[PDB]
């Protein structure tokens, strides 16, 4: 096959992005993309795909009783779900009804008992997406207990002590995850740039295997999602072509390369990037490049980043044309490496790019944009396809939002040249507009914004999906309060909407949310957090307007901090059609 946990896993999230809803569907799904396997093959994949990663393998015993564990849960969750499947199929017989009842019992308890097996001591890191899987199964099966358990025949009590169960490991399951990955992260630093690759390597993979699913777990609360809810994933993950074919280490690069990265900002589309050429005996390569990008839903005029790099003319400056068709899905690159025998200024050690092609996403087919020469360092390695059934260009899982530059060196001056280009990836749930569904909960992040005053953009946590907005205070002056703005598109003009924000404060807050020039909200809401430093998952809880109403109140939707003292964080504006 040649697949990884990487396709296994971004598999799962397209699943979980566009078929979070309860029933016999959802059930099925978990076993067609991860449950229903036979043997410890994939188990094992899964733990060596970290473990060689981290360098370091997990104490034999403990391997061995974690991956016979999800053999087990395995064979278990394949029962569970075809009782599930003819208990649908036969509602009201009171025998699929008690099977289902025993079913879930058996279920529920074999994941308690087998999840802190893969939260073993001293090896949290490598077992960490085995048992985010477990974790993943076990809120799936504590959500079907929540929304089918009384037609099962379970009495009132039995049902909300479970809906107690899953609100509760909605947020343990999330916070252990997240901590996990942080440490493990932080373990693998180092200052130079083999250590950033290895550093960025498990940014990516884990993002991909541990995170994005963790951001999903909030919509197992049925309650809060009785229908079906679509996510969007807003982070970038990071390739680097230089960095990440160069055999050898540069000394101390580590910092520079990490903050070659651009810092946390409202969703962009890119639109185009015009590479300018320079050359050295002979050798003609990417020295800098232009961005220019625009807002979510293309609302605002095109905007120009400053110049990355060195604007060379050894060769025209080429305009690539990023956004056409779905936009650019993949990049093929060639790498120049120069390590001569005898270096100085007329003879230079070079690491930066000689050509790349920019193949287009679509649902045909676009001649891909070509700045020189294709080469055979493929993002697609890295960033591959969440369905491999189709072509890449069809079944991609990420899209270019922006190429930034890690660079070292003059060419009229210096003996070393550095240009590596640092391409960014933003998950293709990201859509380029903010469009409400009329039969889903549709949930469009507070960073899809286009309007931001007196606040600004912060990292998130890392169980959300992508970065958050946080609002200042006034100061107490009513022209100085933060305001973060969204533009949305309805295609139903007659569907009702009650609008829900998920939202973090250390103290009750006055919050105005507007829809077009109404006010649909305007009161306290209560304090969620002890700190906007540290975000847990409970951290973050719910307000929404009481009334739901039509796309005739306008295009956008906001929320204003009204309050003179305190700041709050904005995670994302739900829209629940009634």
């Amino acid at each position: 096959t040649g697949y990884t946990p990487i396709d296994i896993s971004l598999s799962l999230t397209q699943f979980l992005l566009s078929e979070f809803v309860p029933g016999a569907g959802f059930v099925l799904g978990l076993v067609d993309i991860i449950w229903g396997i036979f043997g410890p093959s994939q188990w094992d994949a899964f733990l060596v795909q970290i473990e060689q990663l981290i360098n370091q393998r997990i104490e034999e015993f403990a391997r061995n009783q974690a991956i016979s564990r999800l053999e087990g849960l395995s064979n278990l969750y394949q029962i569970y779900a075809e009782s599930f499947r003819e208990w649908e199929a036969d509602p009201t017989n009171p025998a699929l009804r008690e099977e289902m009842r025993i079913q879930f019992n058996d279920m529920n308890s074999a994941l308690t008992t087998a999840i802190p097996l893969f939260a073993v001591q001293n090896y949290q890191v490598p077992l960490l997406s085995v048992y985010v899987q477990a974790a993943n199964l076990h809120l799936s099966v504590l959500r079907d207990v929540s929304v089918f358990g009384q037609r099962w025949g379970f009495d009132a009590a039995t049902i909300n002590s479970r809906y107690n169960d899953l609100t509760r490991l909605i947020g343990n399951y999330t916070d252990y995850a997240v901590r996990w990955y942080n440490t493990g992260l932080e373990r693998v630093w180092g200052p130079d740039s083999r250590d950033w690759v290895r550093y960025n390597q498990f940014r990516r993979e884990l993002t991909l295997t541990v995170l994005d699913i963790v951001a999903l777990f909030p919509n197992y609360d049925s309650r809060r999602y009785p229908i079906r809810t679509v996510s969007q994933l807003t982070r970038e993950i990071y390739t680097n072509p230089v960095l990440e074919n160069f055999d050898g280490s540069f000394r101390g690069s580590a910092q520079g390369i990490e903050r070659s990265i651009r810092s946390p900002h409202l969703m962009d589309i890119l639109n185009s990037i015009t590479i300018y050429t320079d050359a050295h005996r002979g050798y003609y390569y990417w020295s800098g490049h232009q961005i220019m990008a625009s807002p979510v839903g293309f609302s605002g005029p095109e905007f120009t980043f400053p110049l990355y790099g060195t604007m060379g003319n050894a060769a025209p400056q080429q305009r690539i044309v990023a956004q056409l068709g779905q936009g650019v899905y993949r990049t093929l690159s060639s790498t120049l490496y120069r390590r001569p025998f005898n270096i100085g200024i007329n003879n230079q050690q070079l690491s930066v790019l000689d050509g790349t092609e920019f193949a287009y996403g679509t649902s045909s087919n676009l001649p891909s944009a070509v700045y020189r020469k294709s080469g055979t360092v493929d993002s697609l390695d890295e960033i591959p396809p969440q369905n491999n059934n189709v072509p890449p260009r069809q079944g991609f899982s990420h899209r270019l939002s922006h190429v930034s530059m890690f660079r070292s060196g003059f060419s009229n001056s210096s003996v070393s040249i550095i240009r590596a280009p640092m391409f960014s990836w933003i998950h293709r749930s990201a859509e380029f507009n903010n469009i409400i569904a009329s039969d889903s909960i549709t949930q469009i992040p507070a960073v899809k914004g286009n309007f931001l005053f007196n606040g600004s953009v912060i990292s998130g946590p890392g169980f959300t999906g992508g970065d958050l907005v946080r609002l200042n205070s006034s100061g107490n002056n009513i022209q100085n309060r933060g305001y973060i703005e969204v533009p949305i598109h309805f295609p139903s003009t007659s569907t009702r909407y009650r609008v829900r924000v998920r939202y973090a404060s250390v103290t009750p807050i006055h919050l105005n949310v507007n829809w077009g020039n109404s006010s649909i909200f305007s009161n306290t809401v209560p304090a969620t957090a002890t700190s906007l430093d540290n975000l847990q998952s409970s951290d973050f809880g719910y307000f929404e307007s009481a009334n739901a109403f039509t796309s005739s109140l306008g295009n956008i939707v906001g929320v204003r901090n009204f309050s003179g003292t305190a700041g709050v964080i904005i995670d994302r504006f739900e829209f629940i059609p009634v």
